[PDB]
Parts: structure tokens; sequence; C-alpha cells
């Protein structure tokens, strides 16, 4: 019956505020909203109409050049010819202008500074230091996917991140199309201005001894009737450990995470 998604500011938690409720937030639903984290609803909609401006204006020979040879490449675009998709990570890029790689780069960049500063709370709030220590651990190989949606249903899902962040802009006709199970039920989760929504995974689960919930969730696309109005947009930026990070294969189990694999450890490179 407790369905409801909390809001917290970073910054107060670091001031050591709502101790009890975040810690009570973590374990039992693993969502949250947050805000005073260093990232603007505006460097958010910059990013955006550069990679919008491209997808409707650069040329054929432009579009080729920065798309992904391969999907499983996860970097460049697909789509360009329902959406296209913008990947990033820590290294091997592809860019259509200096700009873009500024705008992009630096976005970035404040996601990543975010994800770790958020991950650094989900850690100290919990008693958990990860083998090897805390910076280490969230000096990692992230990942960032843009979505846009210009003008079957999937099974809810974890995800194998620490945590992942969630910017999104909303649908001019109202429409939601992320959900979480929350304390049982589907629950929306809107654009909330100047708050991105963080999502803990799996890993989160795992190096903390499984004092945090991984929720499932996932993206509802709309019905006939409310495609009128339906064009949005998501940043997810998946903060995702070191290839060599170590976890319990017991433990997985134990937390109702699918693990294939057997012996006593694993490395998150053998499961993903």
């Amino acid at each position: 019956m407790d369905t409801t998604v909390p809001t917290f500011s970073l910054a107060e938690l670091q001031q050591g505020l709502h101790q009890d409720e975040f810690r009570r937030c973590l374990r039992d639903k693993g969502l949250f909203y947050l805000t005073d984290c260093g990232l603007t609803d505006t460097e958010l909609k910059s990013a955006k109409d550069l990679v919008i401006d491209f997808f409707e204006h650069g040329s054929e020979a432009e579009k080729r050049a920065v798309t992904s040879p391969v999907p499983t490449m996860r970097r460049g675009f697909t789509g360009l010819e329902y959406s296209m998709c913008y990947s990033m990570g820590t290294a091997d890029n592809l860019f259509p202008s200096g700009d873009f790689e500024r705008i992009w780069t630096q976005y970035f960049d404040r996601q990543y500074t975010a994800s770790r500063a958020v991950a650094r709370e989900v850690l100290r709030a919990t008693g958990t230091e990860p083998d090897g220590g805390v910076e280490a651990f969230l000096d990692c190989e992230p990942l960032l996917r843009f979505r846009y949606f210009p003008q079957l249903r999937m099974a809810p899902h974890y995800d194998l991140s620490m945590v992942t962040l969630i910017q999104q802009t909303p649908c001019a006709n109202g429409f939601v199309s992320l959900q979480a199970e929350v304390g049982g039920a589907f629950t929306d989760l809107p654009y909330r201005p100047d708050a991105v929504l963080v999502f803990c995974g799996a890993i989160a689960t795992l190096v903390t001894g499984g004092q945090v919930k991984a929720p499932r969730h996932h993206v509802a696309a709309p019905r006939r009737d409310q495609i009128a109005g339906s064009s949005r947009t998501s940043s997810v930026f998946f903060l995702r450990p070191n290839a060599d990070f170590t976890f319990s294969v017991p433990l997985a189990r134990e937390c109702g995470f699918d693990v294939s694999l057997d012996g006593e450890t694993a490395t998150f490179q053998d499961w993903i």
C-alpha cells in the first residue's frame, strides 16, 4: 500500500539529514527522485536540442559516419534512417561536430559526477565499503543512453547497475511512459522539474549485502488515442561497475537475480 516515490535533496543527504527515511527507502523501494545534484533542466534541453538538430538536419553521409556499425557497440546513433538513440561511454565515442562533442562530453561528465555522488550516499547510508575502497568502485564504466521519440509490451526488469539516473522531458499530452513496481503496484514516474529519478540496480543490492532493493520497471508505449502529443525524450545514465567487480553468487540467487553461472564468486564481466 506504500506506493509513493519520495524526493530527497542530495545536498541535504550529504549534510546527514533524513538518514532514517533514506535508509528505509533504499531497503524497501530502491528508487527516489533527487534534487540539488548538479544537474539542470536547461543543460538537459541543450543536449537534447543539439541531438534533435542533428536528427532533423544532418545529411545522410554525416549520419552514417556517427552511426553504430553494429548496435552491440553501444556508441553513436541508432534509428537515424519509434525512437532514435544516442549512446556514450567513457571512451570511443562518436560525435558529429566539435560543439556537439563539447556539449555532450560535459553533459556526460555531470551525469557521471551526480551518479557517483548518489552512489556514494547509498554506500554511506548502509555502512558499505566495497573491496578496494569506495572511490575505486565508483570510478567505473558507465553508459549513457539518450532516446528521442519524434511525433509488444515488455515485462518489467531491474537494472544491472549500481544506480541508474533518468532525466526526461514530458509529453505535451500528459502521457507518462515510465513506471516502476513500488509496494506491490505499478507507479507512474513523470518528469519532475529540477529532479532526476534514481533507480538502484542489482549491483547496489550485491555490494551492500542485500540492504538495497533493485526495483523492476518498464516503459509503456502510448495507445492509439494518446499518440498525438507523445513526443518525448529520456536520458538514462547507468553507473556500471568495473568489469572485475566481484560478488557472491549465492547472495545473488538469494536476492532473486537470475544468475546462470556456477562457483563461489563471479565478476560483473562474467555476468553481463
